[PDB]
């Protein structure tokens, strides 16, 4: 395989019932089982995360996600949702998502809770966000003003697994969902000029706030693309070059 180890997480996920190594900090609200990492309960004012231990140096990279995200809210009582990070920085909580704001680096947001009054998207909402320090996630619009792509994405309390998929090669970001048990990649989002260092950590995180919803990580696996070079990548300031109209 081209399977990462190192930056994978997986059952029975190492260091935690035994006395080899972890590979993960777990922060915040967050619990262990031997089946799941529960990021948050369904519980209210919850912040909990998993920094992966190492910084990744891989130019090129997918990371297959298997989550979960379930609760007994009714109508569209159920928030907030989950972030998977690529960013300079680890460990800090915050209000996005669970984790901090103004961060350096990559996001996808799964958002289950519309705040946004005036919001044209159906929710839930899948989004990516690059950030290079300046920019603040908007929660009352939905990070509308920040969000780069994005696409609707029923992925709550489904009675078969779901994952995403998040590949980052040559400039190119690539989101794709599994979410209707068809065994299938669809798209989600597919964006180039997106321009991100190596030597940033991958992360989870999950928040609830007057709403909640149980937000579980099953595995993350993270596999190098086989990818053909002809420079510091470690410098590479984050930031996305648009095509012009
Ligand atoms: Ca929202
Ligand atoms: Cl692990
Ligand atoms: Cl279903």
């Amino acid at each position: 395989e081209h399977l990462k180890r190192e930056h994978s997480l997986i059952k029975p996920y190492q260091g935690v019932g035994s006395s080899s190594m972890p590979l993960w900090d777990f922060q915040g609200s967050t619990i262990l089982t031997s089946q799941y990492v529960r990021l948050t309960p369904d519980e209210r004012s919850k912040e909990g995360s998993i920094w992966n231990h190492q910084p990744c140096f891989l130019k090129d990279w997918e990371m297959h996600v298997h989550f979960k995200v379930h609760g007994t809210g009714k109508k569209n009582l159920h928030g907030d949702g989950i972030a998977l990070w690529y960013t300079r920085d680890r460990l800090v909580p915050g209000p996005v998502f669970g984790s901090k704001d103004n961060f350096h680096g990559l996001a996808i947001f799964l958002d289950t809770y519309p705040n946004d009054e005036t919001t044209e998207r159906v929710f839930p909402y899948i989004s990516v966000m690059v950030n290079n320090g300046s920019l603040s996630y908007d929660h009352s619009k939905d990070g509308r003003w920040t969000e780069l792509a994005g696409c609707t994405a029923d992925f709550r309390n489904r009675d078969h697994d779901t994952f995403l998929a998040v590949r980052y090669s040559r400039g190119r970001l690539t989101v794709m969902t599994d979410l209707e048990d068809k065994n299938e990649w669809k798209n989600c989002i597919d964006i180039t000029g997106v321009r991100l260092p190596t030597g940033y950590y991958f992360g989870a995180s999950a928040g609830t706030g007057d709403l909640s919803d149980n937000h579980d990580i099953i595995s993350m696996k993270l596999f190098q693309l086989m990818v053909e070079h002809t420079i510091d990548w470690t410098k590479i300031e984050p930031s996305v070059n648009f095509l012009k109209s």
